[PDB]
């Protein structure tokens, strides 16, 4: 497939397994050593996976659970983060430089830290009271699963996930399961990128538990490295005020849940039908999950978005736009 | 000045500042009767000033207090809402379907509601606990300052707001201050519509307790009223993908706090400045407070952004654009 090498595909899926033993462990320090509240913290795209966490805490836990952008974070403080806090950080270099100063902010108060990155050595993790090792080359969801095993861990010990031994098991052959999905969206990817990459705007539409894929794909993938405007909105929010943009020939991709929250989506997608003729539905639904119980399918669901998106859609769109996904004409491309 | 009627301005003002005891009436029996957690729940433009409460919250209180979107919140569950919570709601009509509906929903579950509404027969306050009448006719900071003295007072009662009597009455020169601020902008919002009424596409940049007025007036005054496009971004989050799409010729319209991410909006208003040549900085501290301590400014601010925006701003931009503000090709005009 354009632009994807499946043995390093599935080098990652083994690096990221061999880290569950690790996750694990750490969830389990945290609960027996005990805690008052959980907060995760990172900055853009790395954001995304823990607002997934927040949307299944809401339900799932009665646990103090927060996702907090983490340059407002060290910016205010937090009433609720305290020396009993934990929080979680998470990095692909491990230099990141908002993650690196909350989690150092955190190290002075005394104020125990999980960082999640690559190397031990990282200024994040010599910042940490805790490393997992997070050793993929490309593919959010990795980033989802190893939280996914230090969340749900803690939840399973607190008496409040009692499926864990299934579902972290299953999640071990989620990518499997996700190359397959590659292979069938590859297609449409194609075709959706042929149709709209010289779109002036395209509105990309989602929430709850999917909300961090809208709001990673669009401005981490589509902003930033292809130079598309977005406008990027909650399903639920959608008809309180953005709606009166649709027209027929603007783009509204819709990007669908598997939770309680899918009847949301389906009222913007009935709605878009009868508005425009550029709908585009992604729906995780399409998508086997082999081996995988269908109640952890709404957990899943985020990262079959995010294989297909982040991968797959954007390396079409690199096709037909001529433009690299690697240039930046000002992130990190000067000082400000 | 266009578009504005200065005795009904005070009349609402009059109106507004006679609910004061009736909020903290309501505040100090929910603070009385004990409660576990508060959620304030709400859909689009009324979301605002909560998500303002819960940015206050997150630095003064220890106590369990979110902001839920009303359809997600109905649709999910929420293990942290239970018999004990106080739900939080607030329409302008009385009727809004989606607030009256989680009310509904939590009195058949025994849960306590608040209704910020102006009449006690509508649907949401027939649903309720308590009942605060919402008098005005137009300011969105009305909504702002009832929700205040509520909140607020729970605060003080909690051990947690000692400045309150001053808070509290110097509320009630907010409105005065207001109208002030509003004769000051009224040319500088002439000028911002008279340049940007036609632009295909305009970014709108805030965060924290100024996210809720960056949402409002792109979503539900520009989009919804003005068929405007925008993309509005975090100040902290512009640094994650959204940058990239800024060039000379793209309006940026940023909006300042006084607390203490301000940095946060700083950084990017110094990016900009660089970048194009259609930078707007809207600034709460280039206005005055006379009356009201200098302590009590960072939680004004976003009041004063709502009566300059809201009011002044949408007033030239439909003055330009020759496009009423109250047309709408979809909102409530049919079934969706």
């Amino acid at each position: 497939m354009l632009g994807f090498n499946q043995d390093e595909y599935l080098t990652s899926a083994r690096e990221i397994i061999a880290a569950r033993q690790k996750a694990e462990q750490v969830a389990d320090e945290i609960y027996q050593a005990g805690f008052s509240s959980l907060f995760f913290a990172s900055v853009g795209g790395s954001l995304a996976p823990m607002m997934a966490i927040n949307e299944f805490a809401k339900e799932l836990t009665t646990l103090p659970v927060y996702v907090e952008q983490a340059a407002e974070l060290i910016h205010k403080g937090n009433k609720r983060l305290n020396k009993d806090s934990v929080v979680i950080t998470l990095s692909k270099s491990g230099d990141t430089k908002e993650s690196v100063a909350i989690a150092e902010w955190c190290k002075a108060q005394g104020i125990r830290v999980v960082a999640i990155t690559k190397n031990a050595d990282s200024p994040l993790a010599q910042a940490a009271t805790w490393h997992i090792p997070m050793r993929h080359k490309n593919g959010v969801e990795y980033e989802y699963m190893l939280l996914y095993w230090l969340f749900f861990r803690v939840l399973s010990r607190n008496n409040e996930f009692a499926s864990y031994d299934r579902f972290a098991s299953q999640l071990e052959i989620l990518p499997a399961n996700l190359l397959k999905a590659k292979q069938k969206f590859d297609p449409q990817a194609d075709a959706i990128a042929s149709r709209y990459h010289n779109s002036d705007y395209m509105m990309w539409v989602g929430g709850a538990e999917m909300w961090g894929e809208v709001y990673l794909f669009s401005m981490c993938i589509l902003e930033e490295m292809q130079w598309k405007r977005t406008r990027p909105v909650s399903s639920a929010e959608f008809f309180h005020g953005a709606l009166e943009l649709l027209e027929k020939d603007v783009p509204l991709i819709l990007v669908k849940g598997e939770g309680k929250c899918r009847a949301l989506d389906e009222r913007v997608e009935r709605f878009a039908s009868k508005i425009t003729d550029n709908l585009v539905v992604i729906d995780p639904k399409a998508y086997a999950l082999d081996g995988i119980d269908d109640e952890f399918r709404w957990i899943m669901a985020p990262c079959v978005v995010s294989t297909l998106l982040v991968d797959r859609l954007a390396a079409h769109f690199e096709k037909y736009t001529g433009h690299s996904l690697d240039i930046r004409r000002y992130y990190r491309q000067f000082d400000y």
